[PDB]
């Protein structure tokens, strides 16, 4: 009953107090859901019909006969839909003893991860059993511009940005973007492009740039996955992905619980399945850094 | 036994059954008694 | 995993039993309220 720090005179009453919940390290939840058009589907494979042209107009005289005119011709660009699998391992002694709601930390920890890895394939991802993200979408050099790609402007030097003129190519960039698509449009970059674009200053040592961290008034979305500035990297990217990708998913988070194949564990197996590509090829441009 | 809460928890046996057979035999007598000494004595050897 | 498992501490905390036979049961217990009791005894009988 004396002193609570000895143990034997009343050190052993003192019964730590746990947290409440069970804390985590908190990584990037800038996942590029947020931004594009998250669709449910129950189904393999989502069809998206996009209009690669459009039509004509006349003005047509007052005694001319009015032929025909142009009328657009019609892409599907077919979502794959795949699914994501995780399947961690847990003790039956651990869900019997362990007065946190374990199946529930682990259905918010595995849901966690999904929402971040998902984001890499939205970005760059490759075709084989998941979303092809953005970046590996046959960019072609933006005035030469066909459906088929993605355009992007080129920055002039080979490891940063143009000597004499830095920074426009940027502003090119989004003035390249087309003009009903600067109405909720968005840079992508990662942190440390992000941290090489602020530090960019004037003349005079202040910087030329002036929450959310927006720039030039356009929100910015800071990823993880994007490629930093390297010799021929797009480190940046811009535009309406709201239009542009294309998200399509099952909102719900399939777990199967296993007494059986691992006989004292219980081996959640948790599986979202989730698939998406580029969707609008002209809502989206890059900077590359060759030339 | 008592499983180490981290283990492969292989099969530990099964009671090994056995059939006892009680085979069931017989037990019988055979008295040859004569003819004579049967309807000629005054006792009931036959009940007997 | 093993952090998190937190045992009980036994609600009621018990100790050593010890006995309870105090004498008080078959002596004569008288309350008092102040310093000191007396008695008042008889050394001697009468006579006749």
């Amino acid at each position: 009953a004396l002193n609570s720090a000895v143990a034997a005179e009343g050190g052993y009453l003192v019964d730590p107090q746990t947290s409440e919940t069970i804390r985590g390290v908190l990584r990037s939840t800038a996942s590029l859901r947020q931004i594009a058009s998250v669709v449910n589907v129950e189904a393999t494979s989502f069809d998206v019909l996009v209009d690669k042209t459009d039509m004509g107009s006349g003005w047509a005289s007052e005694t001319a006969a009015l032929s025909e005119t142009a009328t657009p011709q019609i892409d599907r660009i077919t979502i794959p839909l795949h699914e994501l699998a995780a399947m961690p391992k847990a003790s039956q002694r651990l869900l019997d003893d362990s007065a946190f709601d374990i199946e529930t930390w682990l259905a918010n920890r595995i849901a966690d991860k999904f929402a971040r890895a998902e984001a890499a394939a939205f970005i760059s991802g490759d075709g084989v059993d998941k979303p092809t993200g953005f970046l590996t979408k046959t960019k072609v050099a933006n005035g030469a511009w066909a459906w088929g790609s993605l355009g992007y402007v080129a920055t002039g030097a080979a490891g940063d940005f143009a000597a004499v003129n830095a920074s426009d190519a940027v502003v090119d960039l989004v003035y390249a973007l087309g003009a009903e698509y600067r109405a909720n449009a968005s840079f992508v970059m990662n942190s440390k492009t992000a941290g090489a674009v602020r530090k960019m200053k004037d003349a005079d040592g202040r910087f030329l740039w002036a929450e959310p961290a927006r720039l030039m008034g356009y929100p910015v979305l800071i990823a993880e996955d994007m490629p930093d500035i390297a010799a021929n990297a797009y480190a940046i990217a811009f535009g309406d992905f709201g239009n542009g990708y294309t998200i399509a998913e099952r909102p719900d988070l399939r777990v199967l619980r296993d007494p059986f194949s691992a006989k004292p564990h219980v081996l959640f197996y948790a599986s979202k399945r989730v698939g998406g590509d580029v969707s609008d090829f002209a809502a989206i441009k890059l900077l590359k850094f060759a030339a």
